[PDB]
């Protein structure tokens, strides 16, 4: 019930979304869906699952670049970890990008469009929390 919520950014941009999340913090606790989780957001840069957040060309690579490192990094010592990507507000070529970057990791991709759309936190944050329980 206590899950570790990593998120990836470049350029404040994880630290934006844990700020936007912390701010409906309840309690110290979250609410979704009629259940209540504690959730420690841990943004970084150069049970838990992985927010990774992206904005332009520049953040989109950050990210590909950054799971890269982890990836070849994992290889001597991944498959499973709970990432989502997400997409804050030519925006087509963003999405294309990014999906196939969701495509190849098998993980949700979401956009959220106040900085951060409230229904749209909650999808990317219900994609990590049943990724989590499938896991289990």
């Amino acid at each position: 019930d206590k899950v570790n919520l990593f998120i990836l950014g470049k350029d404040g941009l994880a630290q934006e979304l844990a700020n936007e999340i912390r701010t409906q913090s309840t309690d110290d606790e979250y609410a979704l869906d009629g259940k209540i989780y504690e959730l420690d957001l841990r943004p970084v840069d150069a049970p838990h699952g992985c927010f990774c957040v992206f904005n332009s060309i520049e953040s989109l690579s950050f990210i590909g670049e950054f799971i890269g490192k982890i990836r070849t990094e994992a290889s001597q010592i991944m498959a499973n970890l709970p990432f989502t990507l997400i997409l804050a507000n030519n925006l087509p070529i963003l999405r294309h990008q990014g999906q196939q970057l969701a495509n190849k990791l098998q993980c949700p991709f979401v956009d959220v469009p106040r900085k951060f759309n409230e229904t749209q936190i909650k999808q990317a944050l219900r994609g990590v929390l049943e990724s989590v329980k499938h896991n289990l």
